[PDB]
């Protein structure tokens, strides 16, 4: 597999899972709304998703398991126990049904484990065990029951004590006119035998689990005999229940249901349930390999083993046989006499094959001049390899490059070689993880905001740009120093500020008939001291009577009123606030603005003083200026003081 | 044939294809009314672009298939469905002519499936045999019976259970007049056959089908011969029914046929009944060219298999032959001693030739260099061709190129070459699929808006462009981010843009007598400052006065009132809406004009406000202009800044 592939499944994994996040965010609104049908549709979305992410060509484990990983991480795995272990889900038993459907997706090693860390794991069991009312139920609460039965033998022997496998027993008995029942039945046995001591394996074997493998392995269902083979094996592969398992006559059935198949065949069928098979799980399966086991026991293991080559040759991780050190216990097998085991065993080494040079880490700044070597070999650049390692190129300067490096100190005259390369580099660059460095997640970001935005991260980052700065940016910063040339990805980001949400120092009030005058001689003084100073000579819009009246107050930090003679008779039983100086007055209390009357030298007072409305009549005890036409320089530098305080 | 001409093909097939799914959709907008003519007109007009479609030189089946996936993909082919076996459809039988004749043409293998997915088989079928009124109704029902005999052997079986076979019998018999009858007839003994297992044949067989099928063979019609020849080969192709065709003079009948015939002649008089003919039923008829057949159905196969040849050959398509393998038969029959059947599979083979080296595929940015080397070999420029595998040119890049790319990467010195380069590339470019990458059917968009602009999809696209964004590009974002830098094409997109939305610009309302001379000068001078402004004077006609005074208000965006000594006046107790300027006021409140009164030199208010009818009184309370004549340009300088904001 090439590091094109590598880059393209690391590329496919980080656009995926935001996406994915994304849309299990949208699911999880409608968990988090709390009513029935809408849990239901959420659970349903989800359960979708994680299929279809399970489905994904390659990248499906590693997809699921970030997923599983961002379940914990969002508490939204463990918003789903609760929502499935509470007894108010019984208002709606298909709630409950979903939820676990979810639940199942997601038991993840590290899932699973959550639910131990949470003690969980009973609640959870006994739940299963209450999902009993049909086939469906049935099989759910066999596949939640045979997941908990893959963490370790204390969990497993802890379970055990529930009596849960009477409860299997008679889920099967119950409806064994259901292959995925006697499948997940057939699982969950395999499951526990695995994943228990000696002495729980004896308590199983109690409930007659040998004879009931017998009648698994007899179900014309080859996945239900597959787990059933595996399960007896697991029996088989203890000395003092050999037999018990030749008692059960199920050993006798092991051989020749391995002999009518291929376990490569036998993948394709078996897909669904291939899905979630795990590295402790082959670590627990390793020993049925071994000479000392019985050859069925060898058989199912070879087998079983070369299915799990198949489908890690697809996944790209054979590297685990390697790991385990699976690939020794297999050349065993395969020198053995045991020709059954030993051919299956020929075909997983056939399928083994040789390793990867380097698989690369996604965080690339890590990147060792080695790693960038390999990398440019590998998108076939090999000739200018030795000219990277003469340059003394890493994982920081690859992401930095541009053309003009490549032309003079790579040396590489082709612009349509340069072009090529360069589309590598920003797919590389898209597919980058960046958390060694993100404090911030601003990867995580800008992914949201749209994928390709990924290639501007490192960038951005080094010029010390954070998710909370972006607010900021002017379009220039963007253009220059986050060097996004491109106007359409510039224009995207804006639309985040755009959508992120959700100045006049002085107004002058004035008779228009009198204050004419004192308003817009004052208007023009203060132009001359930098106040930016307005009032309505000269100035009015909008059609409908200019609300900017009142507006243009708010906006200002100060507000002047004129007082000229009868200036404010007007407002005498302006209750109804008809007035528009009593309207500006108002508004300019309202806001709270720093309130200036200048008294022209003829202004009195109304002597009904009692007549001014209430809103507005705390004017008539205000500190103002007495506009003296001698002095109006003072005036002015009295006004001054008022407005600076 | 050359690549230039694939390149053609699919530049036309694309274009075409654009061109009849919106001509379609017109058609199906008259289909949508549910009227019975519209629908007759709309099905008409269909079926003649069908019709024109299959005429079209070398496109077009696959024009067809698209159109027909169209059909499915719009719902229409369901509508047409539902718009056939309906009951209410018996208020006019011409409705579900028209529908079936277009359902007739638009039966693919996948339309054919679909009626099957959705089990509208039996319904089509018994309306179909419901179809017997006219010859016109006999030949179609025949021709739909005859479409869903085209369908696998289960759908054939289950469609004898309804016993047809004796109504086709009973139509033919009716009405022997018609070569189309007997056609349709012969053809669907042909695809029933065919398309039918064992029990089945033996059940139509029953049916004195042999002898009917002498009867067809005897008629001077050489479409109902040839199709009889077909049948009756069909089941003398099966070991136990060659004596109940023998019992019959058929036999005798069909090579005398065949030897009178040539099947490129045949071809061009059958080429109505061609159209349509499917790999699936060339796979069936296949078996008669096999040296267990009798010479008569090797013959009639060979003759058969020859004539596709021949329409394969002008529809490209020549690869079937290898695909089913028929080629070996072929060569079978040619050196067997049936020296008619060996002829026409000598002739067949002789059509047959040699392979394409490669088919391109339409998804251009998916090519390898080897694919780009190809192209640019059978475009003419073989001496580069070296060059671009040396600069490892390949869909993606190819789809990028520059002048500059040519003059110096490739070393293109000759600007003559570059411009007869680029000439093909955009063909190319035109031509191209891009729905391997757009989401949005951007491309789609672009071919609607004109098809050339296809030419800018992959830049535009690459730079992130999608279908939401294009409303909001400048025209410096087009020009240079998308480099569509031909500004007749920016102004097409533009006429989309401003189309993507949805003259008087200003109305001049005025009391006659002294709006007047002003109200005139206004006009006068807003012509001056560009506005298309009018005025009461101007804008009455042939009618009411309401009736024309009024619609220039709605037109227009603004509204400016004279308010002079009577403009207010007449307005007053004005509650039943008399008044003209009340009229025009109201209009102008109602659509939310941004109305500005403009106040004469000596104009005042009446104070007597409260007698200005509600509707209206708010322009006491409005942004206006006084008009002093000593600063007329200063005043129109005002209103122009109240008009613009």
């Amino acid at each position: 597999m090439s590091n094109t592939e590598q880059v393209a499944m690391m590329h496919t994994l980080k656009t995926k899972l935001s996406k994915y996040q994304a849309m299990m965010d949208k699911a999880f609104e409608e968990i988090a709304k709390v009513e029935d049908a809408n849990i239901i549709e959420g659970c349903t979305i989800v359960r979708k998703l994680m299929r279809k992410v399970w489905n994904t060509p390659k990248v499906s484990a590693d997809l699921a398991n970030a997923l599983c990983d961002y379940l914990r991480d969002r508490d939204y795995f463990d918003k789903l126990i609760k929502m499935f272990i509470s007894p108010n889900t019984a208002a709606c038993d298909q709630v409950r049904m979903e939820c676990g459907k979810v639940l199942e997706e997601c038991t993840s090693s590290a899932n699973l484990e959550y639910i131990v860390n949470k003690s969980y794991t009973k609640k959870i069991m006994i739940v299963a065990m209450k999902l009993n009312k049909t086939p469906d139920q049935q099989r759910l609460s066999l596949s939640l029951i045979g997941n908990l039965f893959k963490h370790s033998n204390a969990v497993s022997l802890s379970l055990i004590e529930t009596d849960v496998i009477d409860h299997i027993i008679l889920t099967f008995k119950r409806a064994p006119e259901c292959p995925d029942i006697l499948r997940h039945a057939a699982l969950a046995l395999a499951n526990i035998l695995l994943y228990t001591c000696f002495e729980g394996k004896k308590k199983i074997i109690q409930k007659k689990i040998p004879e009931w493998l017998f009648f698994l392995a007899s179900q014309a269902d080859d996945v239900t005999r597959y787990y059933a083979c595996i399960a007896v094996c697991t029996i088989v592969s203890v000395k003092e229940f050999e037999p018990l398992v030749r008692k059960s006559d199920t050993m006798k059935l092991v051989e020749p249901f391995l002999q009518v198949h291929d376990p490569a065949t036998f993948a394709r069928d078996y897909h669904k349930y291939a899905q979630g098979n795990t590295k402790e799980w082959l670590e627990r399966l390793l020993p049925m390999l071994q000479p000392s086991r019985r050859r069925e026991a060898r058989s199912v293991a070879a087998f079983h083993f070369t299915l799990e080559a198949t489908i890690k040759k697809e996944q790209n991780k054979l590297d685990v046989f390697q790991e385990i050190g699976a690939i020794q216990a297999l050349k065993e097998v395969a020198s053995s006499p045991d020709e059954v085991a030993a051919k299956f065993a020929s075909e997983a080494l056939t399928v083994i094959g040789e390793e990867v040079p380097y698989k690369l880490a996604q965080q690339v700044p890590g990147w060792t001049c080695a790693d960038v070597q390999y990398w440019v070999k590998k998108i076939g650049f090999e000739e200018y390899v030795e000219k990277f390692a003469k340059q003394m190129v890493d994982g920081d300067l690859l992401l930095q490059l541009t053309e003009n490096d490549l032309k003079h100190d790579v040396g590489m005259i082709s612009g349509l070689h340069r072009k090529r390369f360069l589309r590598e580099l920003q797919t590389l660059k898209v597919a980058a993880d960046y958390s060694s460095v993100d404090e911030s997640n601003l990867d995580n970001f800008l992914m949201g905001l749209s994928p390709e935005l990924s290639v501007y991260t490192y960038q951005m980052l080094t010029n010390g740009v954070n998710r909370s700065l972006l607010s900021s940016l002017t379009d220039e910063m963007m253009q220059n120093a986050c060097g996004i040339t491109n106007p359409i990805h510039r224009l995207k980001l804006t639309q985040a500020f755009e959508t992120a949400k959700h100045q006049i120092d002085v107004f002058i009030s004035y008779r228009r008939s009198t204050g004419n005058q004192l308003a817009s001689l004052i208007k023009v003084l203060l132009q001359l001291r930098g106040y930016r100073v307005f009032i309505d000579v000269d100035k009015l819009y909008a059609g409908k009577f200019d609300s900017s009246l009142l507006k243009n107050i708010q906006a200002a930090k100060h507000f002047i009123l004129v007082l000229t003679p009868n200036s404010l008779d007007r407002l005498l039983n302006d209750d109804n606030c008809e007035d528009w100086v009593h309207k500006e007055l108002k508004c300019a209390f309202e806001h709270q603005k720093n309130i200036i009357p200048i008294f022209d030298t003829a202004f009195e007072f109304p002597t009904k003083e009692d007549q001014i409305p209430n809103d507005i009549r705390m004017i008539t005890k205000y500190n103002g200026v007495k506009w003296v036409h001698d002095y109006q320089d003072a005036c002015m530098a009295k006004v001054v003081r008022f407005i600076t305080g």
